[PDB]
């Protein structure tokens, strides 16, 4: 059977999360199962985002007769309507379900704020309050055990210490190049964040730079030049791993305040093997986030 | 009803944003003459959506992963609004306003900026004239914001010029350091220490004082490479994606003072990484040297 159902019997909108008219995409709170008509059904997140324009896919658009709807006009300005087709209508659908009241929070939109964390704060403070707060970590481990996803790695180094997998995102529809996001999952269990690296670690974060920048030219013609291959911190969960992206693609998570580039990361480690545990690095908080609370007050 | 001109052969895409779903095309018509056709993906409607995922959409399954399922979502004719924009005819001036090269990134060494980059830098004919005349107040004078009149460790902090102040989600200040000849990064030594924390606690105490907006809404970086080779630091929202703020060209204040007092040596030793215009003669030079 084509698979054609969201994992849950109808979807109540409780709130919206999130919209963003620049982003186009929009974050979704839904209520499902709610079969017996009570009002008490589950939680599940909805993300919807349109997608990027295919090159070749509008060229042949506009040189036929598309449906147009004059908007505007003056001189040689014109802005219409455009119904496209099927094949350029697609919208890309994320779900979490059943998803967590972690979810919700991280999802609903907030203000941000920035906060540097020194090696101090994170051992007092960080550490221990995200024990307790963090995403589970089972797609992670699904990847790794070939439980899901097994027919989408691009790349494995099954080595249990230095090896990693490379895989697609949940995102990119890999109809163009333009978007390309890869993440790289290493298989050595309990490495929660830039925290945790060490010079034992450098044979495989340069694994990770060199066997995965050669996977990408090797699968997709992509040259090492036109990547942006870093880390986030804060990770979104605990289990180290690497992002590829074009180069050109303003991928979400990029920014200074959150990126941090591996060939970077493997130079400090070099330089001072201490480094991310005694260093200070500086991420973004929602000012509701109790921990942006915790790591104030300490700082006073 | 139909576009002003018959056919369309692509030249050349102008300029893309996969982030903001958006392309902007050149193209041969009447085949040829000019036309640029932009296209951009519309934003989601609240209650179309609603009305949509209320009621059995058609949706095919991509894969799912424990919690996590992704899905290709074919909506009604009603929410595939695409907006277009047509200038036809186009002129040259048009192209010139929307083309963009891509971007390929390099890592620049300490040895490849004194031998390849700095001489290259000599080589051409950058004017900084119009900083000159903001620090000697012989130009845009009103619009400084504040200043610490020091020749050494002082500065004047300005709004961005696509900044019209009306609003504090695209908050976009820039300082300038009175000091001359500090082109980059690369001409840092822990002697600019005064001057960098100055910009960073002066700078944003005077936001906080003008703006309302305390320290921690604020992102304070500097770029490499710089637009223009006399030291300035930016000073954006943090809530604003400020171009040119991506890892791959930002570096943040506090880390740029913090770097200075662990190794004075640190930003004319250490390996640099940022983008440059595949057209760039700088990128030829550089790919050339790491041969
Ligand atoms: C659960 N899961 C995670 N990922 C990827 O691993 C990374 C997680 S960390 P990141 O900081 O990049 O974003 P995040 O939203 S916390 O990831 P997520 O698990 O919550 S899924 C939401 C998606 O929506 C994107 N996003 C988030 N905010 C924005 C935004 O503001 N604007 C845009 N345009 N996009 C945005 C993210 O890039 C992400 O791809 C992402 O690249 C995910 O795509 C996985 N990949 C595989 N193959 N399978 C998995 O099950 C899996």
């Amino acid at each position: 059977s084509a698979p054609v159902r969201l994992p849950f019997s109808g979807f109540r909108l409780q709130k919206v999360l999130r919209e963003s008219a620049r982003d186009k995409i929009i974050f979704l709170h839904g209520k499902v199962n709610e079969a017996s008509g009570d009002g008490d059904g589950e939680d599940a997140v909805v993300i919807l985002e349109k997608t990027p324009f295919q090159v070749e896919q509008v060229a042949q658009l506009l040189t036929g007769s598309p449906e147009l709807q004059l908007q505007f006009s003056n001189d040689i300005y014109s802005t219409y309507h455009l119904f496209p087709p099927r094949q350029l209508n697609d919208v890309k659908t994320t779900v979490v379900y059943p998803a967590t009241e972690k979810h919700l929070q991280k999802y609903l939109r907030q203000d941000l704020r920035l906060i540097r964390e020194t090696g101090d704060d994170y051992r007092n403070i960080t550490l221990p309050h995200l024990e307790s707060q963090s995403l589970s970590i089972q797609w992670v481990y699904n990847i790794l055990d070939k439980k899901a996803e097994a027919d989408r790695i691009v790349f494995e180094n099954p080595d249990p210490s230095d090896g990693f997998v490379l895989i697609p995102d949940l995102k990119w529809n890999q109809q163009q190049l333009d978007d390309l996001y890869l993440i790289a999952i290493c298989h050595r269990r309990g490495i929660r964040s830039l925290r945790d690296l060490t010079p034992e670690h450098l044979p495989l974060l340069r694994n990770i730079l060199h066997q995965g920048q050669e996977a990408i030219l090797q699968r997709y013609r992509m040259k090492g030049d036109h990547l942006r291959v870093y880390l986030h911190y804060l990770p979104s969960y605990y289990h180290l791993h690497v992002h590829f992206t074009a180069l050109g693609f303003e991928a979400p998570g990029s920014g200074v305040e959150r990126a941090h580039l591996l060939a970077e990361v493997i130079e400090n480690l070099e330089c001072d093997p201490r480094h991310y545990q005694q260093r200070t690095l500086t991420f973004a908080l929602r000012a509701d986030d109790p921990l942006l609370k915790l790591l104030q007050e300490a700082q006073q």
